[PDB]
Order: C-alpha cells, then sequence, then structure tokens
C-alpha cells in the first residue's frame, strides 16, 4: 500500500493521523517516553519504541568531545529508532540555555538576567539563531529553552535564568523562540508548533507556571498567589510563546497554592491546551512526576496516573523507563487512562516531529559541525556581554574624575580577584557541567586575558589573585581591575538566604582599592549584598554571568563602547526586605529596576 505518513509532500495533520492509526499501544507509549542517553542502548531504543532522548547537564559522550563525536552519538541512537517497524525518528533534547553549553568549545552567551539588562530583544533573537546552529552542529534537534520564569525573589537559585522580575521584559525576550526555531509564517495560528527545518531546533517555554514565584525563592516549592496575580505576572510570557509558535512547554516542579504543577489538570489541560490553544507537546521536568508525592517516587503508579491525566504528553523519566512504560501500559489496559488521552499525547509529539522536518532529516549534517564555537557567534556573545553590564558607580564623590573608561596606555596596571582569571566562574551554572565548574573548562577569554588583549603593548599587566594591601601600595600601579563574586550554581544548590559573596572577595576589593584607584567587576547571577563593595570601590560594574567572551567586559572598561545596560531586577538594601519588586507598595531599593549609569565611547 501507499503509506501516507512517509510522504513528505502531505500536510502534517494528515501525516500525524495516518501514523497514529497504525500504532500499537507499545508504540504509542514509547513516543511518550524520554530517556537519558546514559540508559540508552540500540536494543532499548528499538525494543521500547522510545520517542526521545536527552542529555541532562554534564551528560556528554566524553570530556572534550568534538562536534562530530556528538553527531555520531546522536546518529547511533537515531539508527536504532529508525530500525523499528514504523521507523519513527527520536527527538534529542538538551539544555542549550546560554549557547550549546554542555559542549566543549561551544560559544557561551551571557545568562538570562544579563540579557534582560540589555533591553535588546533583537540581540536575544540573534543569540537564539546562533544557538540553534551550534546545537545542530552537535546533531541535536531540541533545546530546553527559553526559561521564561519571572523571578520574584533573588534568593532563588535560578534567578539568573530569568530575564527579569518584570514580566514585560520577560515577554519582550521571548524573541529567543523565533531565533531558535525560525520566524513563523504570515498565516500563523497562535499555539501551533513551528520549526523552520534542519538548521533550526525545537524550543521549550519553561517551566509552566510560576516557577519564579515560590515562597522565599525556595526552588521547586510553593507559589502562593491568587489567580489574578498568577495571570498578571507568571503567565503573560506563555501567551507570547504561543504567538511565536513555541514547539514544546515543560512543566514546573513547583506548586501553585499547594497543587503540584505536574498534577494540575486545570492549568495544563484547562488553560494551556484548552484556552491558549497550545498544540505542541507538554513535557515533564526530570523525575517531575516522581516529585508529585512526598517522599518523591513513593507512589509511582499515582505519579503516572496524576501526570498523564493532568495532560502531560512526554515524560522525562529519565532513567527508569521500564517501570514507566509498564505502569502506563497497565493503567491503559485497566481503563484508568483512556485511549483518547494517549492518542492526544502522541498526536502532539508526532505533530512537532513532522512539523520540524524530523522524518525528512532524522540524521545529523556533518557540514554543520564547523558552526560550533564559530568566531561570528563569539563576536555576538561579546556584544551581548558588553551590553549586559550595568555600571553602578563611577567615582566616589560627585566631584571625582570618572574612573571609567580606563586608559589602554599606562605604565603598570593590576588585575586581581578570584574571578579575574576563571573562565568557569564567569560562565556560572549550566556550563560543561550541570552546576558549572571552576577554571578553564572550555574555550574562552577570561577578564585577565581580555585586559592583556586590550591594553597598549607598553602597559605592564600584573596579575595577583589575592594581593595584600602592601603589595598594591608598593606596586607602582596606575589603576586596578578587581573581579569577584558568586561561584557557579544551578537549581537548588543556588538557593541562598544571605546573598553575600564568598570570601575572599570583599577583602580583596578592600585591599586593592585601598592602595590604588579600582574598578570592581562583580560576577553574580543576581543582586547580592553590595554596600561594602561599593564603599571600597571607585567604580563598580554588575557583570552578571557574562559567558565565554570576557572581552565584552573590557570593551566597556576601556571605552571602546559606552555602558548602556540597565538593572532588570531591583537591587535590595538587605535580604530582610525580600521579596521586594518594582511596583510594590513598600519599595525601598538600593538601586531601582532600570537603574544604570552610562559612559561614552572614547
Ligand atoms: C550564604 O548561603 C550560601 C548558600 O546556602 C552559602 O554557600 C554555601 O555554603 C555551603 C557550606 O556552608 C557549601 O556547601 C559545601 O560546599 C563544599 C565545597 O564548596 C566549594 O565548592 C563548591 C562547588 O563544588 C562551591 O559552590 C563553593 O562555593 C565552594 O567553592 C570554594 O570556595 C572557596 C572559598 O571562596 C574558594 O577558595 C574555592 O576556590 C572554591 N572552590 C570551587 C570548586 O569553586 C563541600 O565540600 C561541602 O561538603 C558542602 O557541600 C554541601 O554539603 C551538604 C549538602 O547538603 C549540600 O547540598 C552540599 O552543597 C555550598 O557549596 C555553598 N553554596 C554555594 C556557594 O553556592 C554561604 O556560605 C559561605 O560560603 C561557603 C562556600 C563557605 O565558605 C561558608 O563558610 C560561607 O559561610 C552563606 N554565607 C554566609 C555568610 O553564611
Ligand atoms: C553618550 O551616552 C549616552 C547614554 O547612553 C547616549 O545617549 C543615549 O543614546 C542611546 C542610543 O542612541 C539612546 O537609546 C535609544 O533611546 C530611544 C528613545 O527612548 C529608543 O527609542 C531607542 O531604541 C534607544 O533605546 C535603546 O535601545 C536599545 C536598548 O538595548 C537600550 O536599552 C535602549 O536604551 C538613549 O536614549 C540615549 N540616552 C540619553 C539619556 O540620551 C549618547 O548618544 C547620543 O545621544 C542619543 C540621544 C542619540 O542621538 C545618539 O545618536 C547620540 O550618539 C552618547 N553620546 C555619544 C556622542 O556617543
Ligand atoms: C517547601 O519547602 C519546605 C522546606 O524544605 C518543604 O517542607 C519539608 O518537607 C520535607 C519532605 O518533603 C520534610 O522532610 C521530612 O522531615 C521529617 C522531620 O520530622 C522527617 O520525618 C522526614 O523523613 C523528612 O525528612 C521537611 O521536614 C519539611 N521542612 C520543613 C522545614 O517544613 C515543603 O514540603 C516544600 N513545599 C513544596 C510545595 O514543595
Ligand atoms: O536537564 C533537564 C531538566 C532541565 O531542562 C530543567 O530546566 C531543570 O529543572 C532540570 N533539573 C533537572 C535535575 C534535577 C535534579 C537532579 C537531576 C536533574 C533536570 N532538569
Amino acid at each position: 500500500d501507499y503509506v501516507l505518513y512517509k510522504d513528505a509532500t502531505k500536510p502534517v495533520e494528515d501525516r500525524v493521523a495516518d501514523l497514529l492509526g497504525r500504532m500499537t499501544l507499545a508504540e504509542k507509549i514509547g513516543q511518550m517516553t524520554q530517556i537519558e542517553r546514559l540508559v540508552a542502548t540500540p536494543d532499548v531504543l528499538r525494543d521500547n519504541f522510545i520517542g526521545s532522548l536527552l542529555s541532562g547537564g554534564g551528560s556528554v559522550p566524553r570530556k572534550g568531545a568534538t562536534a562530530k563525536e556528538w553527531q555520531d552519538m546522536v546518529d547511533g541512537f537515531q539508527k536504532a529508532c529508525m530500525s523499528t517497524r514504523l521507523g519513527i525518528p527520536m527527538i534529542y533534547g538538551i539544555d542549550a540555555v546560554h549557547g550549546q553549553n554542555n559542549v566543549y568549545g561551544a560559544t557561551i552567551f551571557p545568562h538570562n538576567v544579563g540579557l534582560g539588562a540589555t533591553r535588546d530583544p533583537y540581540l536575544v533573537k540573534r543569540i537564539g539563531e546562533a544557538t540553534a546552529l551550534e546545537v545542530r552542529a552537535t546533531g541535536i534537534q531540541y533545546a530546553f529553552a527559553p526559561c521564561i520564569a519571572v523571578c520574584r525573589d533573588p534568593r532563588w537559585g535560578r534567578c539568573y535564568e530569568s530575564y527579569s522580575e518584570d514580566r514585560r521584559i520577560v515577554q519582550s525576550m521571548t524573541e529567543l523562540i523565533p531565533g531558535l526555531q525560525g520566524d513563523v509564517p504570515k498565516d500563523f495560528t497562535s499555539g501551533m508548533p513551528f520549526v523552520a527545518g534542519k538548521n533550526k531546533v525545537a524550543a521549550c517555554a519553561k517551566h509552566f507556571v510560576g516557577d519564579g514565584g515560590t515562597v522565599d525563592g525556595i526552588n521547586e516549592n510553593n507559589t502562593i498567589i491568587n489567580r489574578e496575580g498568577l495571570m498578571n505576572i507568571h503567565m503573560p510570557a506563555y501567551k507570547n510563546a504561543m504567538d511565536k509558535g513555541v514547539s514544546t512547554v515543560m512543566i514546573s516542579y513547583s506548586s501553585w497554592n499547594g497543587v503540584k504543577m505536574h498534577a494540575n489538570q486545570d492549568l495544563v489541560t484547562g488553560y494551556l491546551k484548552d484556552t491558549l490553544k497550545f498544540k505542541g507537546f507538554v513535557i515533564s521536568d526530570w523525575e517531575g512526576i516522581d516529585r508529585i508525592t512526598t517522599p518523591a517516587g513513593s507512589d509511582y503508579s499515582y505519579s503516572v496516573k496524576a501526570s498523564i491525566l493532568a495532560g502531560l504528553d512526554m515524560i522525562m523519566v529519565p532513567n527508569k523507563y521500564q517501570q514507566f512504560i509498564s505502569i502506563l501500559t497497565g493503567h491503559v489496559n485497566g481503563g484508568v487512562i483512556p485511549m483518547s488521552r494517549i492518542d492526544d499525547a502522541v498526536t502532539r509529539i508526532l505533530r512537532v516531529k513532522f512539523t520540524m522536518g524530523l522524518f525528512e532529516n532524522p540524521y545529523a549534517d556533518p557540514a554543520m559541525a564547523e558552526q560550533l564555537g564559530k568566531q561570528e557567534h563569539r563576536d555576538l556573545a561579546r556584544e551581548a556581554a558588553r551590553k549586559s553590564l550595568v555600571l553602578l558607580k563611577n567615582g566616589k564623590t560627585s566631584t571625582d574624575a570618572p574612573l571609567l573608561p580606563l586608559p589602554k596606555k599606562a605604565p603598570k596596571i593590576l588585575v586581581a580577584g578570584s574571578h579575574a582569571d576563571n573562565l568557569g566562574y564567569q560562565c556560572g551554572g549550566w556550563t560543561i557541567e550541570w552546576q558549572g565548574d571552576t577554571g578553564r573548562t572550555t574555550v574562552g577569554t577570561t577578564i585577565l586575558e581580555a585586559v592583556k588583549a586590550a591594553v597598549d603593548p607598553s602597559t605592564v599587566v600584573v596579575f595577583a589573585e589575592n594581593p595584600d594591601a602592601e603589595f598594591v601600595k608598593s606596586g607602582g600601579f596606575s589603576y586596578a581591575i578587581v573581579a569577584v563574586g558568586e561561584h557557579p550554581y544551578t537549581e537548588t544548590k543556588g538557593d541562598n538566604l544571605n546573598l553575600t559573596i564568598p570570601e575572599p572577595g570583599l577583602s580583596t576589593v578592600q585591599a586593592v582599592c585601598g592602595g590604588v584607584r579600582c574598578a570592581t567587576v562583580l560576577i553574580s547571577g543576581r543582586p547580592v549584598v553590595v554596600q561594602p563593595l561599593l564603599a571600597a570601590s571607585d567604580a563598580l560594574v554588575a557583570a552578571w554571568l557574562p559567558g565565554s567572551e570576557g572581552q565584552g567586559v573590557t570593551d566597556a572598561l576601556f571605552g571602546d563602547f559606552g555602558f548602556t545596560g540597565r538593572l532588570p531586577r531591583t537591587w535590595f538594601k538587605s535580604v530582610d526586605q525580600l521579596p521586594m519588586n518594582v511596583g510594590d507598595a513598600h519599595y525601598d531599593p538600593l538601586f531601582r529596576l532600570g537603574y544604570g549609569l552610562t559612559t561614552n565611547a572614547t
């Protein structure tokens, strides 16, 4: 017979229905199953008709693996999936959340909070475009981004993954989506999924919904807010995502007024699917269904029932697929979960796969490998890093000479601090490892390296990680650049009730600035206690987590470009004020949202 679903000339909806009508229950449940590459094998993928794989943070074929190595890995998995009776290609997902960040040599862009500081949605679109190319360079078709959380309390470990505490800024930055996926057609119906083809990736608006509104910024916790507030703060950017054809939505670990998002049929089915008319696929977070219960995983039968009935389509298991498949099969065999629900989930998954061209181009393009770390993308990251910087102070009194921009020609200068020559620290979490890491973890340019690359050949650059006061006073320095701040973190490991930077940091700034005029570069995922750093410093720059291209920092320090970044978040006076956001009745910031000093290019 002619087999319609294999015909690339046929409409997506026709292809979906034709394929769905041929599938066994095992093949359907297989599509709904996403597994870690760490548990995948050719036989496993074939035997269980697996629909998707992912790499979690740090889940890589080997350290320092080339783009070709990633392609060969993904293709090996694909070959197994293509060998099934129906030959449904798998989709491979990864957290490419500031570039293709798990991958050695990938361009690392500034994290979201810094991007928010740029107020430049077209810049963010261009980052999406570059990111899609670097993800496809590694054979991967699906990025778990953007995080469109609206972080309402910086004690949250994922505050850096949020563009802003102001939903309007988060809404504007949804331009990442058509960057990653391609621009939607003129005819486009809001809520339909879209990916332009083999040089773009499926995107993922996450985490639905209110992940940024949890009590005291406790990760995965309870968001206590009325429906009006949920809809006014936490929801708006999802509608922009629908308008831009986001292919997938990932559900949050968090709860809304005590109801787990992973079990919330009202929001997932009633609102996202039935009201916003979302027609792509809904994916769980990692063991997100396990975490419906207390303790997590204590009633996995319930977890599967609750989540699938709530409206989730694909489960990021990611390890215990046999248990998942067995339990879901049993619920269906028993009539507890209707075939209509399974058919809906599979319809949505297949719709995304056919739409994005996956059946036509299931394998990697070796000619794309060279896109990884491409200099043009690094130039873009450098632009973004520079634009993200917020100048908080530029002179100790209203009558001092402005310190910035600094002269490129001086007899001798000092570069100091724990963050001056630490690529891992300047990238933060979700870089190479899940939690990020310390030192030279990838290809990039540290602040020290950037200074050396910028200054006149006659200027002597001295590096001292933690010099004492006497070293500085006796050094004959013209000025110093001192870089300090937070260590890399991700998710719960980043939750922090005190928001004070690790030492040595302040002590180094005090030692250096006490001896010579100093520009302090603060590397952080969020506002942190800053008055003492301010008091010591002639100038102070909030650089956020600027990524691999440290020359973005020096581009502004030395006046190649003027500072333009503006705070995308409130800077608090103390943590006991928190939560405190723009528009609050009680609003007493150290620096308001939108604050930022400027300079002009030399
Ligand atoms: C304000 O709250 C913060 C969050 O609660 C808190 O930071 C956390 O402190 C705890 C300890 O109280 C840390 O847990 C331990 O981490 C040890 C190793 O920590 C180093 O490596 C990790 C990455 O693996 C970094 O994230 C850390 O920052 C730290 O980095 C090292 O720091 C040195 C000093 O600056 C540097 O010289 C050094 O170069 C640098 N090294 C690296 C690799 O960058 C582990 O060995 C411990 O076992 C412990 O781990 C925990 O074990 C219990 C388990 O429940 C936890 O899940 C597990 O994490 C934690 O890492 C840290 N969180 C961060 C930074 O994200 C602040 O504490 C301050 O900083 C810490 C690091 C200590 O210096 C404290 O003495 C200090 O108080 C809180 N600040 C205040 C004022 O109270
Ligand atoms: C010395 O520095 C100052 C301060 O940065 C420069 O003035 C700024 O110039 C910006 C760029 O031209 C102005 O931004 C624009 O503002 C308009 C009006 O709101 C807006 O419609 C534009 O989109 C743009 O806004 C930016 O868009 C990109 C975002 O990422 C960014 O966050 C937005 O700010 C800005 O308003 C202006 N600021 C002030 C206080 O005047 C100044 O530049 C000089 O003057 C401006 C007005 C303009 O005519 C420039 O061509 C001109 O160079 C700069 N001076 C020099 C000599 O470089
Ligand atoms: C929001 O976060 C709080 C704080 O982490 C969560 O409450 C905590 O819930 C855990 C279990 O999920 C409790 O752990 C248990 O502690 C008791 C101690 O008697 C012990 O018997 C158990 O073995 C287990 O370890 C923990 O006590 C509790 N913490 C506090 C201080 O209340 C809360 O569940 C989170 N809410 C949401 C919606 O996620
Ligand atoms: O990496 C896959 C997803 C990612 O896309 C989500 O944004 C994020 O919430 C997340 N946390 C874990 C994860 C959490 C705890 C242990 C192991 C893994 C896994 N993931």
